[PDB]
Order: structure tokens, then C-alpha cells, then sequence
């Protein structure tokens, strides 16, 4: 079986992150069998040493000599650590000289929560481990690769990272989905810069065979929605409503005449549509669900003590039995199985084998290979240019609305939008949330007339966008339309260096992390906070490309547009599963080609009008009667191109 | 080099169409080296025999014995011939028993003309050779494959067939582009039906190294546009305007005071921006350009004798010299080269090698592998669901408009659209072009009030849609909005048979050809005729999928939607290069999933309103002042999903 592999990658040096187990261990093993010298990177030393022993023993069996020199290890390597990525490169280069193949395989699961329950630092941690680490290792190894005249960067993405011009929602996994989409987007935009010397592609396998949370999240969403629904028609404070759950008795809450209908019917739902073995039938929640519920309520603006769930009775272990956990696991399994065309789940070996053959192909770059797959999962095509504007009736509902505009560098766009909302659509007020005081003054000067009239308010967010949104809520009231534009423009730095250059001017690893902060994390933070604000319609706006934008800005803007589509599509689905169920969509100011951009003042006037129409389309209210299952999914998680 | 291939496809029987040269010859050669018994199909016997000798000799060199039994040939096999496809299967099955691998490699260039110059029979011929042939061979071999428990269908598509949720315009190659898109769409929709036993994928390579028309087409478009522009501001008939070109002297036409400015300036353009070696500087045209110009004029409604260009002086050979032909070939070459990320053109061998490794992957189906590529070419994302309606100003321009509605089975949609145009938007008249008399009566009854008032006219097209459009032009005047819906619904037949069944009820090869006739050729014929009608805005409407549509109808509807996007995107670009430069876009009534469809009367009301808005968006007039380079490409070749 291994005879087909002999001599396939002979003379090549491969660096494989996550190389001690899973798909990475298999890629490392098969690349070594192919004749390549491999460096396996992971955290645990023991696991790496056991894998090294397995590979070396198998190389000896097929006939290799000096097997110790063909398989090396790098323990204590956490890809989320920049310093650890620098030691990895130094250790690899010291053991084998230049790296031919960079296999960016490591990929953590992430937070595994809905965006509204996802700590900001958790999201950043996933981006560091799964995405930023990929640019970082490329940045260190691409100069060597270019100098020797050849190289290969392979990012191990997922089917769940979507595709070119198509986003895939991955609910409870937004951080993971975005990082996967970014690995693919990187290969797509860096290919023209890394070529002809370096190839850069992605692999996007579907689910693979190898090495409860949908129910625990269901319990959280159910309690939260009922608490918010009961708050609508009950005089008691959220504090007093939460107190009804404090005995943590499902039967008592159901039989409580003093408890609101929404909470009584929820307890009836828990007991009837529940397993009598699992304590999720007798108890309302555990402290993990309680802390998440409290954080949702606190983020939403409700006042409750931090210790409200301190004296909460811990449901005697288990809170969920062995039976109900395996039942949902089998429900998930048959779901994944029933999505697979071939209905025979691929293995880690299958993906690695198909990947090791694909690495031999020298005439592809900027592509996403699917070594396994063909899933029945739903796609959100992203990039529709043909759209008009909402009906005049939906536009008439903007009369007296409260608008939040978030931004700083897109001053012409912010001024135009603010004026369109107040002058054309009779909005009551616009709250301009900027980053800096200079940004606030620039906007107050452009909108002097509306500032004087009390129609345009300014707030300086700095790096505290959430607290700034709370200031706007308390001071000016909850918003209808929310337009989130980036504070920062895209950098104008080289993305590759000259063959014999030091690469000292090329976009650094810290600058790539900053790009993600300002162009991805900025929108995530706004969305996470606004998703709990009832009646909000959020437009996430990507940076602007023009006919004069640099070639590097086109690449970085297209990297952001694709990566953010994964976020927009994921949160679009997540919001339909919440009580507030707001609207979230993406408006793209980035295009793929310079030739498509306006070339004169008339075409620019046309473009800026299209921007206003696209924002109005996604910020016009969707009446509750019109928010059907059919129309609801149509008005969430979409992306349109100006 | 071939040692990696030994035993890779050992025990497999492969049938390769177009197996005597190109990518097919290479796939056949490498599959045989891999241990497979191969059957090479093509037309020329000699070519097949030389390839068979090359492969057999190479198999003997690497160590195989009885090389005559491993490589067979099927000469006189034209894939556009159904009877020839049936002999191919009988001959293959008789030589090797069951076929394991169907390599649908054969693919003719096609007509290599713009849609407006493409004979209807030429387009059908490309569809027969490149697309229908693929279903036909699958239909014959899939029953055997299912019975033995395994099989593989590989359609050799192109980068120019686009991608899932993304269309690629290929100007002058619409027939070719559609056939390539269809090969991919087939793999995408048949995968869930052919699995678990059979794998079905596509390969989409970019341009490959192996074995004038943009200039000849430029000469045709230039003469045509100037003749139409001169007709606008000149009293003389088209006959009399064409007569000015009869001496076929560029210098005389330039120096002719009696000739219109557009024609004089065209001759100045030909001589100045022209090569003095090539007769395209001294002569206006040849009879190939003259016949095409005449057919355009005749199709457009101009009266001219068939013999107008009979006594035309043939420009002494050459009409285009060796120098100017090679100059444009190098302009094309560097264009393709400057599109390639790696800037090193792949070879036929490279594609075949990457394909032969990919065929070993057992855990993929419904995918499109790119064995070479990563082009800088432009994409039209297809399937935007978020759109509103045109501005009230653009909608006000519909007052007094002439509307053509083409259809038959979508009676509710036709009645609704007709009523929306006449009742809401004050259109002067609607011309309902049906297929049959029963269809005309159904519509006259649903629209009784508008028929009585003289606002709704009916025409029965039968299989003469062009002559029916001419009848509408002469009788009711040229149209503004044109809504082209299919006459026929989608069939309700099985797409696969049971393991031990005869497959006698499964969609036949003739029924698959009929599906293409009614769902692809129907729109092509309308578009080809309407593209020369000044002021027209054409909506090409795909069939309807509902919550109750069969699983086979979902597959066939999605096959059509994807395949037609290639057409819409191609003609969208072609129209911008003509004098009439009409609008052409696609409105999709087909969705990917049943869950997305309306489930109640309120959701259906919403869906039908979305249909009206989508049609209005693409049929609202684009004022000439607003038809800039920027906005013009935005309003052509798009597809939106209802
Ligand atoms: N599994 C699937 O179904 C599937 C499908 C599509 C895509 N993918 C992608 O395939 C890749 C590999 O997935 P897998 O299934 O093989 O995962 P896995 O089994 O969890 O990965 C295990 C390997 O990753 C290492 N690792 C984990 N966290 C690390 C960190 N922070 N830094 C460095 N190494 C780390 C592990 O060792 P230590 O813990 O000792 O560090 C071990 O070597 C990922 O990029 C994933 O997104 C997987
Ligand atoms: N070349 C590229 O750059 C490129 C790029 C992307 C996709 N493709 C696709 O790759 C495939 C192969 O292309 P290629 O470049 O190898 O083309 P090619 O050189 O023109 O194909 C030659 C082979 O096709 C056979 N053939 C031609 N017309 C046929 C017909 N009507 N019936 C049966 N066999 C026929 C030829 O023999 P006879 O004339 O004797 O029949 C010969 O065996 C096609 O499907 C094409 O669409 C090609």
C-alpha cells in the first residue's frame, strides 16, 4: 500500500503543526513514508514521542535507514503563542535547514458557544491558534522558500470554512468557522504574491472519523427566552423573575401559581419532553448554565447580584445521564451520516493519503482541495451586486427611528448615511460612535447643522465599544438601525519580499494580528453586544477598495470580506434561536477587481447611492408578522456587494 | 516516475472518451500504467491506433505482459451521436466486462461565436457532444456499477464552467461554457442518488499546454455597431447603407463624402489602428464576416437580399497576415500567462497525473477538483436572496411600456406578473407568448378582463419561438420587459434504479436531451433573438421548486439553475459588446433545500411578491445616462433567488 508513496516527496522537509495525533499525525507519517524529513509540532512531549516512535519503526520496516534523522519533534509548541512559533522555526531550520512544506494543520475546537456567550478573549484565542499562527509561520518560512526557488504552504481548513463566494453557517462555532474561512481566504489572496516560487493552497475536509453541548446550549436558550418573554408581560424585575428559578425545582416551578405562564410552561416542557434519568428533568439548571444566563442578562442590561446563583442547589451528578447524552450523540452521528453522499465516514488516514498525493501537484495555487466530503449542509452565497432598495412602506417605518453609526475612517460614508437617515427618512436621531476625539470632531464639523439641532450625538468608544454602546442606550435609547463600519483603514505594506531581501518591510505577524483585531474582532464585539438589543438591525460593513487602492489592499480587503462572511452567516442563524432575534447582515465595500471600481465622479455618485440603498435594505425593519420562518432566514446572515 | 502509479488502479476497467490525444490520451496512458485495463474512444482510427501502440510499448517497458489485453480502442465514436455511445458501451462491456471508471473526457470547442451569431443547431450539437453524452454514458454504465457495488463517473469540465454558487462569463463560447457548467452540475446533483456505490465528481482544469477569432469577431461587431448607429441618424434603408460597403474598399469609404460619419470614422479606425500587411486594413470584410453581418441584420428585422454580398470582392489571401495573427495570439498567451498565479503553464501530462492520483480517493462525491489553475479571471456570484425592488422613478418608466411574457405551465406566475405590470405599473400592453392553444385559452380565461380591454394579447409559439417574437414585434411593437419562463414543468421520474432492477423507469438519454431542450435551449433561443431588439430587458426564469416538489425535481431544477447561470453570465458580457446592448439577467424559482421553501399560505404570498420584485428589478429600464461602465456590468448577467 505504501509502495505508491515511495519517492513521492523524497528530498522535501515538512513542518506539520498538530503532528502528534489526528489528521496531522497521519500527514506526518505519510509524508515520511513518501521520503520527506518531517518535523512534528504539538504541546504534549509524550504523545509526540509515541508518534515519532510509530513513524520511525514503520520507516525501518519499509527499508529506510537512519530513521532518527527523518522524524523530529517539537514539544511544548502551542500555535497560539507567537514566541513558541519563533522557537519552532529556529528548531526546524537548525535540524533540517530550509522547510519545503509548511503544513498548517493545528486547529483547536474553540469556545464552542454562541457568539452572545463567547468571551472576547476566547474568540481572539481561537484566531491566534487557528488563523494568525498560519500567517506567522508563513511569514518566517516564505523568505527561505523564495530564496531557494520553491515552497509549499498548506492550510488545513474545513468544509465549515465555506467556499469562494459561498459562506456556510456553523452555529455555536463562529470563532472556529471564521478561523477556517480565514485559512482558505489566505491561500486565495496570497497565491498571486507567493507565486511563481511558492504554492499556497487549502484543504477543506468534511467530518472525519477519529478524536451534549447542543442540549446544554438548548437548556440555556430555553431558560433565557422564557425569562425575557415573562419580563415583557410581568411587573416583577429580572432579579425577582430569576429568584423563581433559585429553588432549582422543575416540579415546584410548574405547580407555582405565582410564577408567569412562560416559566410554568417551560418547566412543563422540561419534565414532559425530558428523560427521567437525567437531572435536566428535575432541575432547571447547573452553575455552568446559570453563569451563562447571568452573563446574558448582565450584557443585556439587567441588574442582578453576581452571587444570585451562589446558593443554587447543584443537581446531584449527573445533571445529564449516560443515556440522554448518547441519544443526542447518535442524533448528531446519523445527522452527519445522513449528510454524507457516500454514507461511509472518511478516516484521518483517508484525508492524509489524499492530501499527500495532492501535495505532489505543482500546478495549483490559491485553491481549496476537498479530500473528503460532499455534505448536504446549507450554503449562503455571498456577493450579490443586484439589489434595489426596501419598499416605501418599510422606509416609512424609519420615521422617528434611533440610528447608531459606528466608524471613523469612512467619514464621507458616515456623513452621507447620517444625512440620508435624518434628511430623507425622518429618523429622530443619529448616535455617531467613533474611536477617537479627533474622529468625533471631524464628524461634528461635517454634520455641524444636525449637531446644533440635537439630531447628531457623538460618543468616543476607544477600545471600549461595548461600554460605548451602553452609554448610547442609557443616554439616547435602544437603536433600530446599527451600521458597523471599521474604525481603521487597511495597511499599505508589502505582502511578500524580493528574493534576496530581508523582508523587513513585509506585513509582520503583529500587524496581521492587528488587521484581524480591527477588521474581524471589531465587528464580532459589536454583533455580540447588539444581538441582545431587541429591535436592532445590524449592518457589518467591510473596508473600502477603490480604483486607486494598492494591490496589497485589494488582497487584504478580499481576505476580510470572505473571512467575515463566515461570521455573518453563523450569527445570522444563531440570532433566530434567541428571544431578541435581531437582523444581522453584511454590506461589502470591497470588490475582487480594480476594473469593477468607479473610474469617474458620476460612477462614484452611483457607487455611494448603492451604499445607502444596501444599508437601507438591511436596516429597514422586518415587521414581526412578516418575520416568518421563510422570510426570516432570507433577511439574516446575507452579504451584498456595493 | 511511473513507480508511484504501479498498482494504484490495478483491477479497474476505465472507459475514456477523447482517448487518442490531449488530456484524455494522457489519462488513458497513466490509468494503464496504474494497472487499469483501458478502452480509448475517439473518431479517427489511425490516431487511436498510434496512441494504443505508444501506451502498449510503455507498459511492456515497465514490465507488463500481454499489453494487447490492457489497451483497447473504439474508433468511429462521435460522442454527439447517441447510437455511437450505445455501440461504445456494447464494445467496452464485450472486451472487459463491467466498467469501473467512466472518464467523460471528450469535449469539443463548439461554435466559437457570440450567441447572436450562434446557429441553434450548433448550440444543440455542443450540448449533445459535451453534456448529454455524459448523462448518456452514465445511464448505460451506472446500473452495472451499482450491481457490482462500486463505480466512478468523472466528468472532465473546465475552470470556464464556473463553480458552485459562482458563474464565470466565457464570451464567444456560451455553448461550450454551458456544457462545462452542466458536467459539473451533474456531479453535484447526482452524487446523493449514485452513492454509496458510485462516486461522481468533476475536474475543472484551467488552460493547459497542448493542442484570430477575437479579431474576426471584432471586425464583425465594429461593422455591425457602425451600421446600426448610422441607421439611427440616416434616411437611407439598411439595404442602401450596406451597399456603401459593397466596393469593399476602406480608403474609398473613408474618403466618401456621401457616407455617414459612423461608417467614415470606422474606415479611418480600420486603416489607422491596423496592420498594412493584413488586408483587414485595405478591405472592410470577407464573406465569412459578411454572412454573419447579414444574418445579424436579418435576425434584427432588416430587409436585404440574400445575394447582397455575392459580387463582393474577396480580399486577396491573406485577409489577415501571419504577423497580425501571431501578435494577437501572443496578446492572448501573455493574458492567460498573466492570469496564472504560478505563471508556468501546466501540461496535459500534469492534469492527467493529478487526475489519476485523485481517482484513488474513495471518500469524495459531488465535488469539482481543480488539478491545475488559480486564474485571475472574473466571477459572477449567483444566488443572492436579499434584494428589494427598483426605485419608484425607474418603476414610473414602466407607464405605457410593452411587456412580453413567455411561458405556459407557470400560469399563476404569468397571471400575477401580467396583472402587476398592467394594474400597478400602468404598462400599455402585455403580449402573452405561450406554447399551445390550450395554454393560450388558460391565460385568456385567467386574464379575461385585460383581454376584453385590449391590454392582454396572446400568441401561440409552438416550437417556433423566434417567428412568434417577430409576430409580436410587427403586430404590437418592440418590447421593454421580456420575462422568459419555461413552457414545460420538470419531469417526475427516478434518477437511479434499485441495485437488482432493469432501470427501465429511470430518466432516459432522450428525456435528458428533452430536459436540456425545454430548460436550457428554450432560454438560449429567446436570448439570441431578443439580444438584437433595442431597449429590451430580459429576465430568464428557471423552473419552480416548492415544499412538495419531488427529490428528483430538486436535483433537476438545481442542475438547470447552475447550468443556466453560465449562459446568463456569458451573454451578460457579450451584450455590452453590441450596439443594442440590452439587459439580460436570471430570476431563480429553484432553491437547494426543501426546508427553505414556503410552508403555509402567508409564506407563499411572501414568495410570490418576491418573484414580482425580482422581475421588476431586472426589467426596470436602465436609462442610457445611468448605463456607465460601472453600473452597466452590475445590471447584466446576474442571477437572484426568490
Ligand atoms: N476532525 C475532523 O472531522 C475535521 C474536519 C475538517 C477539518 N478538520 C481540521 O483538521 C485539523 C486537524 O484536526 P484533527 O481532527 O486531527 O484534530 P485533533 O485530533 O484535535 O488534533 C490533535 C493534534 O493537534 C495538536 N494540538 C492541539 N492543540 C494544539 C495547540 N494549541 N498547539 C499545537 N498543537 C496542538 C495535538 O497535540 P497536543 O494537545 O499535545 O498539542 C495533536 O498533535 C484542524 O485544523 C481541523 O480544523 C478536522
Ligand atoms: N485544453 C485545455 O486547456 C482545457 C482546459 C480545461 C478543460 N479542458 C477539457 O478537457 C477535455 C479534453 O480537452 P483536450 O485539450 O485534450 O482536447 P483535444 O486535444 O481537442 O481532444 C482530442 C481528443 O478528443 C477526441 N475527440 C474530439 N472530438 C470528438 C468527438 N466529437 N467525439 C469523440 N472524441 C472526440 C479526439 O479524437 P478525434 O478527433 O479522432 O475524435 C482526441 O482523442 C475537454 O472536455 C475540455 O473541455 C481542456
Amino acid at each position: 500500500w505504501a509502495e505508491s508513496l515511495i519517492g513521492l516527496h523524497l528530498g522535501k522537509v515538512a513542518l506539520i503543526t498538530g503532528g502528534s495525533a489526528g489528521i496531522g499525525g497521519q500527514i506526518g507519517r505519510l509524508l515520511a513514508l513518501s521520503g520527506a524529513r518531517v518535523m512534528l509540532a504539538a504541546r504534549d512531549r509524550h504523545k509526540l514521542e509515541q508518534m515519532q516512535a510509530m513513524i520511525q519503526s514503520e520507516l525501518a520496516e519499509v527499508g529506510y535507514t537512519d530513521v532518527e534523522d527523518r522524524v523530529h519533534i517539537a514539544p511544548g509548541c502551542d500555535v497560539s503563542s507567537e514566541a513558541q512559533l519563533a522557537d519552532l522555526v529556529e528548531r526546524t531550520l537548525s535540524a533540517f535547514g530550509t522547510v519545503d512544506y509548511l503544513i498548517n494543520n493545528a486547529g483547536i475546537a474553540g469556545v464552542e458557544e454562541m457568539v452572545i456567550d463567547m468571551p472576547v478573549e476566547g474568540w481572539r484565542h481561537t484566531l491566534f491558534a487557528n488563523l494568525i499562527s498560519n500567517y506567522s509561520l508563513m511569514r518566517k518560512l516564505a523568505p527561505l522558500m523564495k530564496k531557494q526557488g520553491s515552497g509549499y504552504i498548506l492550510n488545513v481548513s474545513s468544509y465549515f470554512g465555506g467556499e469562494k463566494d459561498a459562506a456556510i453557517p456553523y452555529p455555536n462555532r463562529a470563532d472556529y468557522a471564521v478561523s477556517k474561512a480565514g485559512q482558505r481566504a489566505m491561500a486565495e489572496v496570497f497565491a498571486r504574491f507567493l507565486g511563481p516560487e511558492i504554492q499556497i493552497n487549502a484543504i477543506a475536509p468534511g467530518p472525519v472519523e477519529g478524536d451534549r453541548l447542543i442540549l446544554e446550549n438548548k437548556r440555556l436558550n430555553e431558560l433565557h427566552a422564557a425569562l425575557i418573554a415573562a419580563a415583557r408581560t410581568d411587573e416583577r424585575s429580572m432579579h425577582e423573575l430569576v429568584e423563581l428559578l433559585l429553588p432549582n425545582d422543575v416540579a415546584a416551578l410548574e405547580q407555582n401559581p405565582a410564577a408567569p405562564t412562560a416559566l410554568r410552561e417551560l418547566a412543563r416542557r422540561f419534565r414532559s419532553e425530558g428523560d427521567p434519568a437525567a437531572s435536566s428533568s428535575s432541575a432547571l439548571l447547573n452553575r455552568s448554565i446559570a453563569a451563562k444566563l447571568l452573563a446574558r442578562l448582565h450584557n443585556g442590561g439587567y441588574v442582578l447580584p453576581a452571587d444570585i446563583f451562589a446558593n443554587l442547589p447543584n443537581p446531584p451528578d449527573p445533571f445529564f445521564t449516560r443515556a440522554q447524552i448518547d441519544r443526542e450523540a447518535r442524533k448528531v452521528r446519523d445527522g452527519i451520516m445522513g449528510m454524507l453522499y457516500l454514507q461511509r465516514m472518511p478516516t484521518e488516514f483517508d484525508v492524509a493519503m489524499a492530501t499527500v498525493y495532492y501535495l505532489a501537484d505543482r500546478v495549483v495555487s490559491g485553491e481549496t482541495f476537498h479530500p473528503s466530503g460532499g455534505l448536504r449542509y446549507e450554503r449562503t452565497p455571498t456577493g450579490g451586486e443586484l439589489f434595489g432598495l426596501p419598499s416605501p412602506e418599510r422606509l416609512a417605518e424609519l420615521v422617528g427611528s434611533t440610528v447608531y453609526l459606528i466608524g471613523e475612517h469612512l467619514t464621507e460614508h458616515l456623513n452621507l448615511l447620517a444625512r440620508a437617515y435624518l434628511e430623507r427618512y425622518g429618523a429622530r436621531q443619529v448616535v455617531m460612535i467613533v474611536e477617537t476625539e479627533t474622529g468625533a470632531e471631524t464628524m461634528r464639523r461635517l454634520l455641524h447643522d444636525h449637531v446644533e439641532a440635537g439630531r447628531l450625538m457623538t460618543i468616543v468608544a476607544g477600545d471600549q465599544i461595548e461600554a460605548a454602546i451602553d452609554q448610547a442606550i442609557t443616554r439616547y435609547g435602544r437603536p433600530g438601525p446599527v451600521v458597523c463600519t471599521p474604525f481603521r483603514p487597511l495597511p499599505t505594506v508589502p505582502l511578500v519580499g524580493r528574493k534576496d531581501s530581508d523582508w523587513s518591510t513585509v506585513l509582520s505577524e503583529a500587524e496581521f494580528a492587528e488587521l484581524c483585531e480591527h477588521q474581524l474582532t471589531h465587528h464580532f464585539r459589536v454583533a455580540r453586544w447588539i444581538a441582545l438589543s431587541d429591535g436592532a438591525r445590524l449592518a457589518l460593513v467591510t473596508p473600502e477598495t477603490t480604483a486607486t487602492s494598492t494591490t496589497e489592499q485589494f488582497a487584504l480587503a478580499n481576505f476580510i470580506k470572505t473571512t467575515l462572511h463566515a461570521f455573518t452567516a453563523t450569527i445570522g442563524v444563531e440570532s433566530e434561536r434567541t428571544a431578541q432575534r435581531i437582523l444581522i447582515n453584511q454590506v461589502d465595500l470591497t470588490r475582487r477587481a480594480r476594473a469593477e471600481e468607479p473610474r469617474d465622479p458620476h460612477e462614484r455618485q452611483q457607487e455611494l447611492e448603492r451604499f445607502i440603498e444596501a444599508v437601507l435594505l438591511v436596516t429597514a425593519p422586518l415587521p414581526p408578522e412578516a418575520d416568518t420562518r421563510y422570510a426570516g432566514r432570507i433577511h439574516r446572515g446575507r452579504a451584498i456587494t456595493v
